[PDB]
């Protein structure tokens, strides 16, 4: 949802965002 370095949930192909 926004920048960081683990991802929003555990899709892959237009995600470039991450969470805790």
């Amino acid at each position: 949802g926004g920048k960081g370095h683990v991802p929003e949930y555990f899709v892959r192909g237009d995600l470039q965002s991450f969470y805790g």
